[PDB]
């Protein structure tokens, strides 16, 4: 038959999103036999940035007390700070409450100190497996930067990803900061010159072959300034252009443009320290337009942006836009941000992704994106069958499954 | 009786709001007298442009091979890859079966043939009563183009529309590609100098004057880009200047401008391939204030010009803003864009215009946008009524046909 | 005894959000004892600037006659227009009727000559009593402008104003037109020079330092244009870096900045002609950073402007984020302001300020406001109480505190 009530309906979107295995394309997690940088605790998600810059807005510690605190010690003065002088109503405050509750803990108690006993006793490969299994995450898409002399060495010594890792070629120091980067390539067997020129056009483009040959990645990504624009002459513009692109097309790899971040803009806040600005679409037009060869992964960080980003997508299919970025992660505009692209795209679109910078973080960000797009996928079947329109539990399955997951597979290849 | 609760108003509110007829004061459609350029059929309705974009954003099949087609097999192949293959959850998708229902046809069989049956055995005639009877649409606004050969000969042979259809003189290739629109003026007897000469002016105008003659437009429109400016030394800011503003304050016709669409950013998806950017407000700004005695109809493309351009109609009483146009035209942006014009403008606009291309589509455009707006007027009596204001059922209907029919007539005087 | 239910829920929330005493940290209104300025009537409501922009886009009345009409004639011509001739549903005329109702009187007879017998046997301090009582404002902020011959006055009379209201030291003649003011300076003995020289810097200081004493201002305020930029080779950026900063900083004065008003572009209309545009966050963004040492106050007019805005806070903890701001000041924006700000910030955020002309509009302005930050409150808290957390009653009307009246208090010390 078909779903002929609007509960069974409810009753079956929110069962086929709760029960289909997320991929998730993009995160800052890490296979855990790469070792430390897999950050996952208590601690480590009171300390996640978001927190620090909603801390900061409170405490009288100064900055400069904070990173000298230990992580056990930043961790209880967010705690105290966030979650018991004021209520925890934060989204990112909200998050570390949702992981607590999804691994059996109990945030009634405000017990730090019980919760801390939990990960104490525990490995890193099985967090992994409790938290993957919590999540329901199959498959988790880390942020692999060659340039960073911890990553680098363990894909150096041949290390290789638990299965349920796929790695994505970071490219920010080579393309933003080239300057200072060029430097570490020719260190690294890679003869650039001072000048343009076909020389350095096929050393760069060799560093980016011996690395997608090593990592494999699913795809090679950036993330630029509001002020990005293309075409553009300087070493972004060349290197994109030159490099980047052709070999992205060789390969078949799709190039993903995270836009909008402004770097630094309060430098004392670390990672907490980024701001944001709408973009122009200009040079993602010029590059879906003029490459239709070459595959293209985006997203934005500035709300303003969003709408237009649909718009585009209805334009190019050799665009595929994902997830609600950073500033965007939140309620109101996961919602609106997920309902501008089903109304105008169908379900050819990848609604979310985690960006975890922490293990647990899965878990909260999974679920609270989850109950949105459910809420959207419901309106949405409820009002072709409105319509008229017959739906069966194996069409929401289908759906679901290319939402989070299939939709990614498909377009990276 | 008594509208004394949220519950008696919601349904006083919707059978208002359903019984009103209602003015579509802006279409691509045409007095079946006009001939073929009237589209109407299941066959044109899955093969409008907005689906066009959509299928071709999970199709393998090339652009060009599309365009060979038959448009019989376009439909096909749409049909099967937006409505089969995936959910047809997309707002135009969800129109198609709206159409459908709202025909007597039945969408849970899914049968194509069956349902193109229905329009054979029918002509333009009797489906253009069929369907304004459906969607419940008293007056038709079509937009005419006598830069088209094809519709410039009816008007030629003085061919007068059904009295349900209006005219509006559509001046794109005159405001915005004047350089070789010129060389057709000078073809029809109208002598305009290479230089902007007080000859070249009169014969502007006197073509305008014409042509206002001949069709009794309610309004003259043109749709800009997001970079339009005035004043402007350019073929556009001097015809507007000397020409359409003066004419159209000596005969009092309102000048429409649809502002924000990029053309042609995806050349071989012809209509389907144009894009949206934000525009400055600045040029609409100096046009309300400097020309008093002009009045003008406004709707923009870009979600992030629509707050503003509430703001600049409760500035200007010469502006009438209209429609939730093209991108604009899904619920999540109907609804925010019906609320804050509710609420700074109350009742002085028109809510929405259809666009429509394919006659069929007054029926999903205006169930799907009376809704919404039943909804938003459903919220704002209450709050009034919650407040000890007593509307009446009379009143409710007098609010309801100003949004949907008056205002515009009144406006275009 | 724990809060079971969200049903529970929303009572505790709505209890506490209506009976905690409001700061209203910005007005136009005034201390009883400073005269007429004081506005308080139903005409007065009804002749509110908002209104007069309304009445415009229907009356047939030239914008001449309105002028000359007396305010009683203005009144009633709005009233008519407005709340009989079509449904008063604008966020501004269902204001007017929930002051009424607030008052006692009732909307239902729509009997305005009534409504005003209860003004005509009332003083001001009695309706002031009236009033504040029933909005539960316990402190006003007023907007002190030492430019103003009238208000000026009063305060070197050495008048005090009454407890319950305090001053705000609005600068904008001084910042936004020097040239024009630089006489009225010299005049009143401070001798500024043409030229911009260590002179001049210190009389402008010295014209700062006199109205701080004289006023004890909890802040500093000016409102700007959306081309606003910082640093600025101008009167303005000059004024700013080497006056308004280092004095702001040495007494510990916050930096009201109210960012995005373009002035009478509808000169005609007086208060009723200011426009809105979007502004660069670069200046507020530079001035945050490079002033650690000064607090800056901000809102902004643009809804484009709004997202970026929160985020910036999460940057800087010498910004603090304040109101829905005229054009931001209606239900659909209200909402989603306050939304994006609680999921960024948590409860370090100003939510409202009334912008009260008329004395009765603080009524309406935090009724209407009210409701909707409680209903934001109720899904924050029911989604951590979703989560395993125990909100206490206790703690929501310490939130409810916060976002109402401490945050402000705490921030400007
Ligand atoms: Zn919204
Ligand atoms: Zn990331
Ligand atoms: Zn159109
Ligand atoms: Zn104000």
């Amino acid at each position: 038959m078909s779903i002929n009530s609007r509960e069974v309906l409810a009753e079956k979107v929110k069962n086929a999103v709760n029960n289909q295995p997320v991929t998730d394309m993009h995160t800052h997690l890490f296979s855990p036999n790469f070792g430390e940088i897999l950050l996952w605790d208590i601690d480590e998600l009171l300390t996640y940035h978001y927190l620090v810059a909603e801390v900061m807005r409170w405490t009288d510690v100064s900055i400069e007390a904070f990173w000298a605190m230990s992580k056990r010690e930043q961790a209880d003065l967010i705690w105290e700070e966030l979650f018991i002088k004021r209520s925890p109503v934060s989204e990112a405050c909200r998050g570390v409450l949702t992981c607590l509750q999804g691994l059996g803990l109990d945030p009634a108690t405000r017990d730090l100190q019980v919760y801390r006993e939990y990960f104490a006793k525990k490995t890193s490969e099985e967090q992994v497996d409790t938290v993957l299994q919590l999540a329901n995450v199959s498959d988790v898409v880390m942020t692999n930067d060659p340039f960073d002399d911890n990553e680098r060495i363990s894909w150096l010594e041949g290390k290789q990803p638990d299965s349920r890792f796929h790695a994505a070629l970071r490219l920010d120091p080579l393309l933003n900061e080239y300057e200072q980067t060029k430097h570490r390539l020719r260190d690294w067997g890679y003869k650039v010159n001072d000048e343009w020129n076909e020389g350095s056009i096929q050393e760069v483009k060799r560093f980016l072959t011996d690395w997608i040959e090593r990592m494999d990645p699913v795809y090679m990504a950036v993330s630029l300034p509001p002020t990005f624009s293309f075409p553009e002459e300087s070493n972004r513009g060349r290197i994109i252009r030159d490099c980047l692109l052709p070999v992205a097309e060789k390969h078949n790899i799709p190039f993903a443009m995270m836009i909008g971040v402004k770097k630094r803009v309060h430098p004392a806040l670390g990672d907490a320290g980024d701001f944001v600005g709408k973009a122009s679409m200009d040079g993602v037009e010029h590059l879906l337009r003029e490459y239709p060869n070459n595959k293209f992964l985006v997203t934005m960080l500035s709300r303003e942006n969003q709408h237009e980003l649909v718009v585009l997508a209805r334009k190019f299919s050799n665009l595929m836009i994902f997830g609600c970025w950073w500033f965007m992660n939140n309620p109101e505009i996961i919602n609106e941000m997920t309902r501008m692209r089903m109304e105008m795209l169908g379900t050819s679109f990848i609604p979310q992704h985690s960006d975890a910078r922490v293990l647990e973080q899965l878990i909260y960000k999974w679920h609270h994106s989850k109950s949105i797009i459910a809420e959207v996928l419901i309106d949405k079947y409820d009002d072709i069958l409105q319509a008229g329109w017959e739906v069966t539990e194996e069409e929401i399955k289908r759906d679901v499954a290319d939402l989070f997951s299939r939709n990614f597979w498909r377009f990276v290849g």
